[PDB]
């Protein structure tokens, strides 16, 4: 149809008269603290379901075919999961069992607190390389070696293989005690709005240089050499150099079966993911490559006639708990505190991802206290930070899963080839563990292909993955988070600091108004010069709002009064002997400001005493009920700048000023 | 008065299809490289006319309250600048004989280079212990230590002079002058935006502390406390501490002196304030005060009867000037960046604390150049760093004072006090002027009352000025404005994203929308509900939108999908066997106060949508300008079904769509 209307000019007193406004309730804080305080049995009992989930989907099982769903995805996620575990344990620095004790316990911790239904808890590249990397800061190699060994020279300062593994175990436990406190604090204080912070971008270009940094430390195991453990500023690029002078030091038949292995997954994977439609079950290519690498290094000693690289550690049982030892918290905080955040936010990543996949609903505080509790429970059992891994996640998810009885399912596997089964993975090389890993990098590297993308959407948005990838290669990783996150606010502020001002004008015989400078047949008014400034002032973009006034006036409020204070004497000085010209008002559409930071409205004010003085009025168009009831509070409407001054909209400014020139010359 | 605006409801679609864009000019450098200056005079001037800010206000001024004002107050800054000189200089690990030159030679340079006024360039407080730091550091404390003067045992390991604090001047000299090049190359690329972060209560509560600061840095000179050195962290509180642990030796006749000082020097001031009608020139007591405790000490010998401790080491006689070394500028560099950057913040920050008070707004990049030349300039003279005292600046604001001519004759003082007004200021007290200061000093203190009026105003800034306050006291002067400055910049970034969200509603017979939580007797569109967010949809509020729109609408978009395809599962196999949805139709986002959108803003955005279409509940939106609409288009926010004509160009016509289609 059609849009007519017809009002009198209700500026700002011409509205408020009229309209009793709604009082706003009384806070009686005593009243407020008591009354929130819950004590019904209703309230008790929701909060009891939300803490453990656990008591919700189980009286609603459909066991008929659930049964055979569950034990066919636990089975498969078991192997995948003790697989991923044995993989990642020489990430943490620690022996081969300790991935298989963290891919049994914190599953177990979070069947009976999660929220999720196909997370799949447990170890993960980025998480292990993160706290093999603050083992190796906190207890490095150079410092358990003992002299024996009846050495030429001098003493022998051997490896200190042995007690050195206790404590790299020791460490890595406090280190997942402080995680699981930390995710604990965050939850129960119900702030969770710290990991919002973590954009996509910024978690694109965190994982991006992870995969990369993880690549380089699997290709320095597949190769068997011998660094020290570079960790602080450039330390990838450091050990990385000494790799590329160090390769005289190699492994030829292990570097050989490494990238053998390599091409056969990646193939393998690629088939898989491609030619989906005729295979339904994907073809657990990393089990078969496993049990292959099992059979042959098993009937040729190649440990003694190759000199490749196996376990041989296994001691295939169970230890008591250890208490950990507290009193390294203070040095490791940051380091627990980046930890815990990056696999929050990987987690919750995953969860929405597998959540808008199956169309249910998956808590983020919920999640974030069952991360804390795994974490908790792991760090009396000598277990290290778990999370969830897209690939390991993924089998699940396509084997078929309904609920978290499948992952109950999948520590049964763990929990069988930890207790008697796994000393048949003696011979074993490292390097095959060492190859699943990058291939599972496939996702993560094929993230850079988003660069062309995103530079022609908003640039700033590519600047931010571009700075987060690169920063967090220079100055390490744990550190380049935080200089990520900062460098987001600053754009942030950057982009709240220059607003995007235009020349807003009006379309003939219309009401609304659009900007100058995309457009061409607009009317402007006769004298008047409309301006509308987005990003709201505050003490940092004031300057700017001044500039742009001056822009658009194409004056200066302060040289125009200074040349009238010059010419003033002139003329006092003329009668004892014997610019400003178009500019007639100023309508400012502050219609996209939100806060008003008092600082600025003394500057605001300034300005509109100053515009006063050369006889140029400055008006508002647009202004909101909660920026004017701010205002009001920060000593803004006094004897002179009544209430007058403001409009409700952007024509009614334009149309009282009409008919001010029409009625008053 | 009414007004027709009888006009078709227009959408993106419907209005763009009529009317015509303008081509978007892309400014390529290639050849608009030279459009700046290249050859018009007039560009030529006016750089010039501001690298020299001397042609502005000294052809300018107005001798009425100009003369007789500035030299009594020249002389007060003057005093209190010989002082500082002679002070700081033994703090700094070198002799006491250059800290007159500092505030000599640099206020000539900025008396032509330069335009703000109230500052009195020289030594700072917290600035002279930073050179000391780099000199012990990088210098030995005994560099030959001759081991001769027939001790008692073993030789006598006397420490060398004469050669050690010549190293120690040279060495000061030339971190000056590399602090001094690298202020000035920051001027090249012109950064002259970092001022404008600097927020009136950020720089209200920064220099509030360092008043209490400079107010313990002269309390144990004014009680002759020996008290250690301590920088970085808890430096206020364990000076504080110190002073009251070792209060024992305190020296009584300096204590009654210099306290019976204080009181006479602030009540003067007060009654000058209140008489300012009666008497037209402010009184000099600091000069009054200077010359009758010259008399009470030369006359009694405070010093050598009653040990209350005296200067009795005034030099005498200028220095030629002494090429510094080249090559050990390496060493310093490496230093001088962490002492350049908070000396060009104590800089600025005591010029904004006096712009409130006084419209004397200053820029940035103007001061970068004129402070950088000006320890250039203090440079090959073996000066110190030209920076600018808070006790100096507030004795010549208070009491008077116009121009920075209050300066310029504040060196003729000190020129005149080297070379023929050494053996004057000898018996000084150094009570008198050490106190001096502190009743200037209130200037600052009772800028703490701004605490009630900033919190009936605005929560925000109230509680940015007491967390710089409190903050600068334990992580210093040096730590404490970098960390107030990330937290102002936290208040900006927190502001925009947990905005004031409510609920628009029109007012009746009318088009006028306005919120429905701060007025009544207002109506609701029948099926059709207004939200407004009024923030930008970056990153930080993607959820934070979610939540908005879940807890306005009553339901949650979310849930009524799962438990949609529940039922409808259940009545699936119902069939087979045998056999909470609000009424809102549509939902308006008036997202029109949006500035900028981000990656995640779009493709969250997009997901509201296709999350609303299969409750059958349709989503509208309102005014995207000229950014936050091209923006969109761009990011491959239209697909295949999502169109422009969902948008609209004012809000009422969202109403008038949604009526007449039902």
């Amino acid at each position: 149809c059609s849009y007519t209307v017809s009002r009198p000019v209700y500026s700002e007193l011409a509205f408020q008269q009229q309209r009793e406004r709604r009082l706003p309730e009384r806070r009686t804080l005593r009243d407020s603290l008591a009354r929130s305080c819950s004590c019904s049995r209703k309230r008790a009992f929701g909060v009891v379901k939300t803490l453990l989930p656990i008591l919700d989907w189980l009286p609603k099982y459909r066991v008929k075919e659930w049964l055979l769903s569950d034990i066919i995805s636990g089975v498969s996620t078991g192997l995948v999961g003790t697989l991923q575990g044995m993989a990642y344990a020489l990430l943490a620095a620690v022996p081969v069992q300790f991935g298989l004790y963290s891919a049994f316990f914190p599953i177990l911790t979070y069947f009976v607190f999660g929220t999720s239904r196909h997370i799949s808890v447990g170890p993960f590249p980025v998480v292990s390389l993160m706290v093999g990397s603050v083992v190796l800061s906190m207890a490095p190699d150079d410092h358990f070696l003992v002299p024996s060994g009846n050495g030429s020279a001098l003493n022998s300062t051997t490896l200190d293989t042995g007690t050195r593994d206790a404590a790299r175990v020791l460490l890595a436990s406090t280190l997942t005690l402080l995680v699981g406190i930390i995710q604990l604090v965050f939850g129960g204080l119900q702030i969770g709005f710290i990991v919002r912070y973590l954009a996509d971008p910024l978690v694109g270009g965190f994982t991006t240089a992870a995969a990369f940094q993880v690549l380089v430390s699997q290709l320095k195991i597949v190769l068997n050499v011998s660094t020290k453990n570079y960790n602080g500023i450039l330390s990838i690029i450091y050990t990385l150099i000494e790799i590329f002078q160090n390769i005289g030091d190699t492994n030829i038949a292990d570097f050989i079966a490494g990238l053998l292995t390599i091409i056969v997954c990646m193939a393998v994977k690629e088939l898989n993911d491609r030619f989906k439609h005729r295979i339904p079950v994907p073809i657990p290519i990393e089990v078969i490559v496993t049990i292959i690498a099992t059979a042959i290094s098993y009937g040729a000693n190649l440990e003694k006639n190759y000199n490749a690289g196996i376990v041989k550690s296994i001691p295939s049982g169970f230890l008591p708990p250890v208490l950990p030892s507290v009193g390294l918290f203070s040095d490791m905080l940051a380091a627990s505190f980046s930890i815990a955040v990056v696999a929050y936010a990987i987690a919750v990543s995953v969860g929405k991802v597998y959540a808008t996949k199956h169309d249910y609903v998956i808590d983020g505080n919920q999640e974030f206290i069952a991360f804390g509790i795994s974490n908790v429970f792991s760090g009396f059992f000598s277990c290290f930070v778990a999370t969830t891994a897209l690939s390991r996640t993924a089998v699940q998810e396509s084997t078929g899963g309904k609920t978290q009885v499948a992952g109950l399912i999948s520590a049964v596997i763990v929990m069988v080839a930890i207790v008697a089964l796994g000393r048949l993975l003696e011979p074993l090389q490292k390097s095959v563990l060492a190859a699943v890993v990058i291939a599972n990098l496939k996702g993560m590297f094929m993230q850079v292909c988003d660069v062309p993308r995103l530079w022609k959407q908003n640039k700033t948005d590519a600047v931010i993955w571009v700075f987060t990838c690169i920063m967090s290669i220079i100055l390490g990783l744990d550190l380049g988070l935080l200089a990520g996150l900062l460098f987001a606010l600053l754009t942030v502020v950057l982009r709240v600091q220059f607003p995007s001002w235009n020349g807003l004008g009006s379309v003939p015989s219309t009401d609304i108004y659009k900007s100058i400078t995309h457009y061409k047949n607009l009317e402007e008014p006769e004298g008047v010069k409309i301006l509308r400034f987005s990003s709201p002032i505050f003490y940092g973009n004031v300057d700017g709002f001044k500039k742009c006034i001056n822009s658009t006036v194409g004056f200066d409020a302060i040289r125009v009064y200074n040349k009238r204070l010059k010419a003033l004497r002139r003329i006092q000085k003329l009668i004892k002997k014997g610019p400003k010209v178009p500019i007639h008002s100023l309508v400012l559409d502050c219609g996209a400001v939100s806060f008003l930071d008092v600082v600025g409205v003394r500057s605001l004010r300034m300005i509109v005493k100053e515009f006063q003085r050369i006889d140029v009025n400055v008006y508002f168009a647009l202004l909101q009920d909660d920026v004017l009831e701010k205002m009001e509070q920060c000593g803004f409407f006094d004897d002179n700048i009544r209430k007058d001054r403001f409009f409700l909209t952007v024509h009614d400014a334009i149309l009282h000023l009409q008919n001010q020139v029409k009625s008053r010359e």
